[PDB]
């Protein structure tokens, strides 16, 4: 059944991404800490956000670092089990998960691949209007602004989502969440070795240039490659008998199987999205006398 | 469940459209009023309306502005609700709305975003009735003038839009609500900004001249935008501590972040709609002897 | 539930349609009062009818004055009705309104647009035959021919209606009911006004005149926009205060909103569907020797 | 419910079609007078046939008229019987229908508009199987020859028909019903007229000779509206007081709303498709040394 | 209900296709008589066969001759029930029909028009599995070897049959049934001619001669034909009164109405399947050294 | 129902394959022996794997192998398994076979011809998400590590299988089970004639050089034709009576009847898809200062 905690990632536990830790902090712990300023100035405090980018960038870690600093349990919904509310044509059960929130406030609900079961009927005769979304947005609309229930949804494909979910009354802001860049990468590089101990010849700094196009999940990938490599050496010289820590070599080795999950048509699509937001944003020159 | 109340906004808060603001006085007011004059005349009072404009132009307050100038019960019933009485296939609910609307006459019955169900099937194989459009007008036929329920229809795309609603017996007149011009913006931003302190240099006649295309939802967000920033400038304010209104320079930084949401196609779209029933009307030349 | 009555309407309500309605008095009345001559030439008294024309030109009051000038019940279905019998896939309904009819005889059971549901469904993947009509013709054909029931069909588009109706033991002839002519739209305009008091300097001749192509529903379109003009003017004359007839002023005004419903091109689809069936007629030439 | 009797109807009634009635009289007549003969030859005798031709030509009477002749009682299945099971689903009742048949042997059981559901499909995105063929030919099959039940089935589209039904077993042959001659339309007429009184100047040949492409419906129809002006013209004169048999005048007015059913390129397929099965018959030279 | 017994037709019954009666005698006959060899070789019998060739060419008089000369219990299984299965949505009772079929070993269970599921679909949206076959392979897999169990599948039509039946554990031989030559077609008049008697002067070789193109189904049609005009002359000759043997002038008549049930481009067709086949069979030259 | 237990098959009986034993065993064996340089390294242990290739490879018979290998138990869901609880709609059997699995560990789990659903719907108007694949998914995710149950998916077919499998977390490698080579096929051969004796002259390596594109399972094929051809020959032998060992003829004569169960365009798909893969891979070039 569902499972609720506090997530144990940390903000030291992703690399890069300044400005969205800065931003996802201005929404999530000023509403809790200051309510009295919002009170003032009479602003309704924005209810949920929207993560949009490729797959594997740190969108699932984001929502967990945050919950785990504001200290609020945490509620997780794959996409698995909103095709499977939609296949047994059983959308009743969204009530439930939202007043299993509701009950453990402050929450945050993450509703991963939101966009699942718009790809599952093809990307289709019918309009953008499902039989599982609508209930998501009807009791979105039908819950109340004094409880610290905050929803949070991840996408990696911003253009079939139902266009009535970014009315400003249920998720307003959107964010982009981009492939990491070179200090990105070495941050990611070094974030994901503090459990595997590592040789102090390797430099991360190069494999961090070599890896250009590069998301998250295929750094992590090189890593486990490396020590899968390792621990096969180790077990190999055991075995040997009669008749400790990874090295570069095993690294070099692995590299030969790295891999780009995204390809360069699709960086370029989300940059191409990317750059309508801003162009509709217009209005760079404006001030008063 | 379903909330029954006397909405708590008012003609002042609604910017512009004097002409429909009249004229719904006319369709609402008179009726219950001066019922002998009717009986002198033998007319039997128009039974609804329908609302049909660019998304976030201010439908939604004109039916909430009108009941309570009235002093009537008002009934919301938004496009989620009737799309989950679509899925679920269980139509036979509509019979219980109007029952509940009958019971606390005087009401006014706003059934919002009225094509959604139309919509969501394509805009599709079959025809254009539906199963719950169905029940919705069997209903209404079946009611009784003698009662002061009055069934006002909203929708932003009024050319799928079952045609069978708009027979002289349900929903004879459609009012059309243009985008705000540079008096009803100047009015919508003065309307807005009586919750939120302003400090007395902002000019919003400029603010106003400088938006050409913009609906009503626009100049909220904007306004909106503008509270936040305040809110976190005097949140980082705060916390900086050893180691009250919003200023000009807010609004300046917020208008960068401004977007049109309706696009120059969607205009033109409907000034062409409205040209079009203009035209069919004619007979612009016409004296007895 | 269903109204059972006696129709109030009366042959003078109708204006025109002299031939239509002679032929209906010979279908209608003839059988009932003189059933010797039947007897006797052994000829099998016809069942039902099916009017057909562009819609608001006096279809239902047809039905009604002949129902009213032969003192018989009359019973209405309307379309939504067949459509919610449709969608519900709960056809088994038809046999309880058949047994309506046939209890209260004698009685003429209208079928008010008998091509809804032809519509409904594209106009289609499927064929002609719906299962809804086939339970109609199917009671229509398991009826008593003894009893004085009489089925009246309707319909404003007579190229989608299901061909097994026409034959010969269901629905056998097939009236055209055309736009009213100037003679006829001046009847028209003088039946309408029997109720709403008129200043004698009203020309009905000549308003008739300037309106070529129009429906008896726009017609009556226009006097009830002339009323509302003049009830407008004299509850604002009231409110005027310190500080009851129509006039010419009130109909220049409201011809204005004058509108025609038909577009030519239906009218001219119309007449060729007439002179088709005139064509098929043929025969011109014959005489014994 | 069903009805089971002998029909009525005799051989003089229908006009024309001598080798179809002596096809028919030796289909049934000798299997069950002298069931000697075929046990001495040991062949089985046939089962069914099938009648396809121009709607109204007589095929129903065909049916009824060998029934009546045979003495055995006759048992009439329209097509929206079959309709109506295939709409709810329910075929199971082909069985029940079956077992009456048996019950009442000798009997012919008439399934009149077999291709009623193919039409209904479109004539469609499956196959040629329906759900009710299935279970008829199932039940077909599964009957036993030492009854006398005999299975006759008319159709006027004998291309969309399921092909299975026209194996060796279920349904072997195809007679053919033509459009009726001029010797054939005289008899016609003259079989029609055995009811209604007519004056002896009327030329029935003339007639006849006149109207060169007619079903059989046609000429009834064409008597029904002569029968139908002298009861008018009778009841106009009786109405006239102060303040019996037809005549050629009233056959001349109603000769101008003839019409022909079956326009010519019908006529044409038909024929094409007699001449196909003729052909495919071949085998014109042959015999033995 | 269901009958199990043993077929009456034997081998002399059938006339030609003697390789294929050493074959189906290799594969049923040899497993049970002589399971030693098998044994010793370690070799698994095969479990069914297939059977595919234009229609009536003797697929189920094969299957009944081996049945009957195996001398075991022959459960036949026609196409209608399997498309009943299908409709009804009913697929469990294959479990049945299998289980039946294992009570009364040894038996040969013979499914006539594997493929009529295949064509009801159109020959489709889908794909090439249904919901029937899918029983028949699951029944097939979880069977044992150690009941003489014979699966004998038929199809007119092996090119939409579903390619998960053809795998090596299911039904891994195919046969082609070809259109009888000269010699099987005398050989098969020959066999149909062993009841109803003939007058000596009839020639059987010259009759064969002269239909080059024929099936099974014609000769016997053309047979009965002949049967049914000779007991007509007999019946005529009784009925005259005063006021037994086929002779040739009956075969000379009965021959104008032969006709050719498989068309030339359809036996194209089929030598197109056993030629692609056979060419990739392949492998003509080979030999060790 | 499920059978569970020990496979016999091992490493002898499948030729060739050595880097594909390597991996498998190196996946398999080695987490469960030595857990504790797993935990040392902090590395998580691969959960399944998915073997594709062209039909008839030996992917079932590696699947054994190596569960016979571990001894530990195996438990195989075939193809039709799935496809019936899609036809049947009742996905909520796989978490009961997932629960079988988890009671008997250490086990493989073996999803045999994981694309049936897929092909079944065309290979579709929907997309790539079904109602089984789901479920089996969700249940993945929903397992614990702690238990030794391995997860291993075959499919011919890897370019229509839902890439939600292929994430990182669910089945992670993809291994490539080529056609075998000449080696490959002299061992293969080998292999199956452990059982049925063979006379001395047969040149094994004679015959595999003949057979270039031949899978696994036509020369099991091979072995079988020879093996019925000669109990054929000892059976005829023993019959023929007054009135051991399969030679070298019998394979000459069975190689007529020898075929190629794949085309050679299936084998050019299968490598461009394998050098798709590597071509991803990339990094030729990497090494540190
Ligand atoms: N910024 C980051 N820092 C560290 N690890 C990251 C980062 N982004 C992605 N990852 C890696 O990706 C994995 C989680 O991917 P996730 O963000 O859930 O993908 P998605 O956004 O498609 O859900 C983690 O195992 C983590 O190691
Ligand atoms: N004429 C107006 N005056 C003031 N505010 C307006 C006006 N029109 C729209 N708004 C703003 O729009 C919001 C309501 O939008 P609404 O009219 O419900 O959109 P829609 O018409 O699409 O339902 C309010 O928060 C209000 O601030
Ligand atoms: N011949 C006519 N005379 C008077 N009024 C008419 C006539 N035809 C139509 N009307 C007007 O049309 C209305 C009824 O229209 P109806 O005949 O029901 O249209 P439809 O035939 O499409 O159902 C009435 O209110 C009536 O005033
Ligand atoms: N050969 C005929 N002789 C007399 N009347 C005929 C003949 N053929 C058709 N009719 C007329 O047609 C009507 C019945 O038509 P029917 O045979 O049922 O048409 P269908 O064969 O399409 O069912 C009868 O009223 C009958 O008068
Ligand atoms: N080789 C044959 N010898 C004798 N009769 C045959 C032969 N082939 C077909 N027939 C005739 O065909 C009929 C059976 O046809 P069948 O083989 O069942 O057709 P199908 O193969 O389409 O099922 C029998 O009545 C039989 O007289
Ligand atoms: N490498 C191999 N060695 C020996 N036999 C093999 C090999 N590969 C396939 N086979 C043969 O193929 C059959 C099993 O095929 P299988 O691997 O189940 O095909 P698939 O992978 O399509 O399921 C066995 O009977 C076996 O004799
Ligand atoms: C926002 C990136 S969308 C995307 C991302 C990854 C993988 C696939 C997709 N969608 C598509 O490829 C469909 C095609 C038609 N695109 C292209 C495109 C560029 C900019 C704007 C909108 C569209 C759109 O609808
Ligand atoms: C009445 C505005 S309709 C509209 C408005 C916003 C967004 C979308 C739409 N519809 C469409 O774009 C579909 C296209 C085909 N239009 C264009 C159009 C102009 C005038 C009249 C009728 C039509 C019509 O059916
Ligand atoms: C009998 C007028 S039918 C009609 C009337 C109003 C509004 C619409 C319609 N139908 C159509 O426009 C569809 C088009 C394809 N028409 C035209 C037409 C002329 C004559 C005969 C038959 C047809 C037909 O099927
Ligand atoms: C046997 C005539 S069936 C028919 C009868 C009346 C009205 C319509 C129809 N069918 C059609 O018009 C469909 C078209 C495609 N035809 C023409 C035709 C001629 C000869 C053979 C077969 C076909 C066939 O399938
Ligand atoms: C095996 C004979 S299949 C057949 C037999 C009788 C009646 C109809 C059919 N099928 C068809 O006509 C469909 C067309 C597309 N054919 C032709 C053909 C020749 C060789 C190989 C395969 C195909 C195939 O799929
Ligand atoms: C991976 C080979 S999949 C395959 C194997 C055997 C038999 C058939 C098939 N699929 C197809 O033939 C469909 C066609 C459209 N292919 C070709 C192809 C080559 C490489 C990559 C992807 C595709 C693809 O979608």
């Amino acid at each position: 059944e569902t499972v609720v905690e506090v997530p144990q990632v940390t903000w030291e536990d992703i690399g890069g991404l300044e400005d969205v830790k800065r931003e996802l902090q201005e929404l999530v712990q000023y509403p809790v800490e200051h309510p009295d300023k919002f009170l003032k100035f009479g602003m309704t405090p924005s209810k949920g956000v929207l993560f949009y980018g490729p797959p594997g960038c740190g969108k699932t870690l984001l929502a967990k670092a945050i919950a785990n600093e504001c200290q609020a349990n945490f509620i997780s919904i794959k996409g698995p089990e909103l095709l499977t509310m939609w296949f047994g044509e059983s959308e009743a059960n969204v009530r439930e998960i939202f007043d299993k929130a509701r009950q453990a406030a402050p929450c945050v609900l993450f509703f991963d691949e939101l966009d699942s079961i718009a790809k599952a009927r093809g990307g289709d005769g019918g309009g953008a209007a499902d039989r599982v979304i609508n209930q998501i947005l009807t009791e979105m609309d039908g819950m109340s602004t004094k409880k610290n229930v905050f929803i949070i949804g991840a996408t990696n494909r911003p253009d079939i989502i139902d266009p009535a979910i970014l009315r400003p009354g249920r998720l307003d802001q959107l964010i982009y969440i981009p492939l990491p860049d070179e200090k990105s990468r070495v941050a990611i590089l070094k974030a994901n070795l503090r459990k595997s101990p590592v040789a102090k010849d390797v430099d991360l700094e190069f494999l961090a240039k070599m890896t250009n196009g590069f998301s998250g999940a295929d750094l992590t990938e090189i890593c486990q490659r490396a020590c899968k490599l390792a621990i096969r050496e180790s077990i190999e010289s055991e075995i040997r008998r009669e008749r400790p820590e990874i090295r570069r070599d095993h690294f070099e080795e692995a590299m030969r199987f790295a891999r780009r999950s995204v390809s360069d048509n699709d960086i370029r699509k989300y940059e191409m999205f990317a750059q309508t937001l801003q162009q509709s944003r217009g209005f760079g020159s404006f001030r008063f006398p």
